RNA sequence: GGGAUUUAGCUCAGUUGGGAGAGCGCCAGAUCUGGAGGUCCUGUGUUCGAUCCACAGAAUCCCCAC
RNA sequence: GGGAUUUAGCUCAGUUGGGAGAGCGCCAGAUCUGGAGGUCCUGUGUUCGAUCCACAGAAUCCCCAC
């Protein structure tokens, strides 16, 4: 039945980056007490499950890049002889249960995990492209947290055709100050190494002085 | 973009093994009973019992032993995804066996995918058997040489080489007899949905009509599956 | 350099299909006297390919079924272990030598291959399909050589949005006659076992006798 | 469909390497020298450059030996599906082969791809040397042996349990002086495309203007990759 | 298989060789003068020189088909 | 992430539970009477019973974005 594992010796090259992201969050962690769209303790789990992942894990990943509900992980040194299935599962394993434990679920949580296989020069515009990632889903959802607070469908068809801009306005004309919210919300957080310390005053990394910051956390 | 084995797909019939990782010493010392604790595979069979009821995947039955876990799946989500599934599934096992432990230090699960022929489904399982008992000979073993001052490696070599009948001696002779220990010991537990009867009342025909419900069952005696009266069991498993 | 081979050991379960179909052989055929668009000399030369790799290959197909420039083979008995790149490679290989040979070429083609991963309920189905294509590139390519007999995209023009019975009669009533061409033309041709013959008035997959005919040919 | 391998994708740089099937036996059946014929050697870097210059594929450049041969790419056809470029190389490379050889029966290439670093790329090459040397002492050793009566697998089981200084020895015991063979057995052969000046007239300009042009090169006097000339030999292959 | 299309962020022009333009949109000062912006889809050839020519491909569209 | 759509070969209707319809196209005899054709996108639940209800997904479309 080895024979039969007909992905198990598949492969990857360094540098790696591992994405891992929460499958089916949005109703899994429902019916506990999180504030929306932007729930401090949660994202505070999240850190604590990458530097549980860079602390125990044995892995030895440069560096994480989180925000809810998305790890980015940096690899050179490949974990399992860069074998994809293996890498994946017990990633993403690794970090269900560390989540379970900084949250104390009752029932069980999932993560997704993905591989991509980037070249090294193409590394810090990764993670510029999640930390662009970072900033929509910060957008989009407090305003559709403004809104709705309306029907899903209604809340949803008042922000079609909308941009960023209009979207600002619309939210400081309902009482919300995007420009002064926390950095967190904004750039996400990063993770790395010695002792571990979490960073949620990140610069914007395509930028100075974020280029040698990502750039020193890439050595 | 360059997830470049993202759109890596299998087709079903499909079996999921799942493997805790540094399972061993991590459960050596959180303090578990060796090289056997019935509280943590009644953690397994509950992991798996909860897998099969809600994470939302329709495995037809599971086969758990040691620190592993196989799932037949004649379906599955993310359209066979191997990635998804894989982590997906590794991830609520993980969390799962963390909840059922009240774990505070974090685990973690190895998962990959077994494609096979119908008319091959159950050869695997048999295969899984084997190498359950495999364990059971090996797990013990290896214990009892490790109470009289025998070395990690030396154990192991002296495992590897010497037979089981060689080892069944060496044993006995120690106070262990591995004929009369537990039956998910040697064989593992299936976790399944049995099937019984029921009936209610059709409210058109006016009349009372039988239907099947179905009952997440864990079966901690279960048969040899190469034996006679296995071939059946593990056939209306399978289905 | 061994860990960087990250395709090589992964792997099919029986039953496969392997096809193999000539790389760029509109181009590469051209300029020896093939005839348009059906030359005996070279489905001969592919059936006697076809031939060549059940008897000497040593991988043992249940049975090939070819019609230009493409070759299916049935596999129950995975070569190489079902590495994929290895079956792939290797078999595609052969197909480029063995007709090479045949056709007594003086600069070189390619075949390309790959696995179709079916359940062995679903092999019928397969050949028929294939079949179906061999009646397809059966009746346009005749079409387009009754016309262009006009330049490629007015040829071409000509054909468009026209359906498979009015090129039949636009055929005829061009002097072309399609019901009465070759079987091996309409159907294409199957070569299996020991001696190994070639079959080249072979029926219809889906149907009567085509059905057990096939089936006999799966075992 | 159900070709679930047809997606797959490789990302340049990446190295191709084709290596012939059962060669060893074809080749004495032909009628060929042993352990070396240098017709043969001929026609895998013919094989090679016919490859470079005609398959619409674009290799860096090639290095060739024994019965294996490995391409240099930055650029891939077909996206880089794998089963597209290895199929499609390794039957062009028997095709090739079979025509330089003039074969009346055919023979096939494995075919395999190779994931690398930018670098990473000289490494790779540089194992693969080794292997041409691995080779080079094996098939003298063996040849030295059957010849005077030893049986296959006795051969083998020696020349893999002797040190090579042994095997060295013993073949100079036999006539057999492994240091004055020719450089090509030991190292193989290179296929590039070497840069030249030229120039020609710009009628525009009205001025002579200076270019380049590139010819596929063998090159049967290679250096040893890491040597001190073998260093910034492979880097300008590679460039 | 067969026919096409691919050039600025968007919609398009432009020829068969000396290396590129309009309108919308964009920044700097609802209309004018100021701007930025290009891999002419990729690689390799040919040529003194390629957006244009030759070869092998890529992406998207249409026909045949089911 | 957010909003949708998915039912005959094609274009669509139809409700919140007793298991399904029109027109085009199709076969049998340019218009009428004769027909065939269905996995109500998949799996699992709930229910005596699911196209409809609950859960996890799939495919396609739109918004945000770059
Ligand atoms: N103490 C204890 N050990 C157990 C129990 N059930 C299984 N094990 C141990 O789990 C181990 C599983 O072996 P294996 O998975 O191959 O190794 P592992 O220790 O998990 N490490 P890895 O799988 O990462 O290589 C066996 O050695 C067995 O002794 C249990 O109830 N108690
Ligand atoms: N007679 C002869 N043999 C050669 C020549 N060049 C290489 N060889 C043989 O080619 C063989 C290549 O080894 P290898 O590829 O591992 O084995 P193989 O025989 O091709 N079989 P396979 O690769 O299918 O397992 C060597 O054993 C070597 O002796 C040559 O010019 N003449
Ligand atoms: N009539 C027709 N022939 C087609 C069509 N698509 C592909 N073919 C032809 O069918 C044969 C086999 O197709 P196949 O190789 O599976 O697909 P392909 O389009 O060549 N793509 P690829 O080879 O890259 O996978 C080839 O001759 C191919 O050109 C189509 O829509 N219509
Ligand atoms: N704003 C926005 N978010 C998107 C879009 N597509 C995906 N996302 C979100 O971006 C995050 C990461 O996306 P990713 O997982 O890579 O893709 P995905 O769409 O989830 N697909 P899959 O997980 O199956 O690969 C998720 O929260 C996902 O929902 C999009 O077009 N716009
Ligand atoms: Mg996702
Ligand atoms: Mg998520
Ligand atoms: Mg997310
Ligand atoms: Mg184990
Ligand atoms: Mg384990
Ligand atoms: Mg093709
Ligand atoms: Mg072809
Ligand atoms: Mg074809
Ligand atoms: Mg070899
Ligand atoms: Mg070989």
């Amino acid at each position: 039945m080895k024979t039969r594992e007909i992905y198990a010796e598949m492969r990857c090259i360094p540098p790696v980056v591992l994405r891992a992201d929460g499958r089916n969050f949005k109703n899994t962690l429902s019916g506990l007490g999180f504030e929306k769209p932007y729930d401090k303790t949660f994202a505070r789990a999240m850190a604590d499950t990458a530097e549980l992942f860079i602390k125990k894990s044995g892995l030895s990943p440069l560096f994480a890049y989180t925000f809810s509900d998305e790890i980015s992980f940096l690899f050179t040194d490949l974990p399992f002889d860069g074998r994809v299935e293996k890498i994946d599962s017990v990633v993403a394993s690794f970090l269900g249960s560390a989540l379970t434990i900084k949250l104390r679920l009752e029932e069980p949580i999932a993560f997704d995990s993905r591989l991509v296989a980037l070249q090294k020069e193409e590394i810090p515009e990764y993670f510029h492209r999640r930390q662009l990632e970072a900033w929509r889903n910060f957008v989009a959802s407090w305003g559709y947290y403004a809104l709705r607070n309306m029907g899903r469908n209604e809340a949803a068809k008042y922000l079609k055709r909308k941009k960023e801009s209009e979207i600002h306005e619309m939210l400081f004309e309902r009482g919300i100050n995007l420009a002064t919210l926390p950095s967190w919300q904004r750039r996400g957080v990063i993770i790395s190494k010695r002792k571990i310390t979490q960073n949620w005053e990140i610069p914007k990394f395509k930028s100075e002085k974020g280029i040698p910051f990502l750039e020193k956390l890439i050595n």
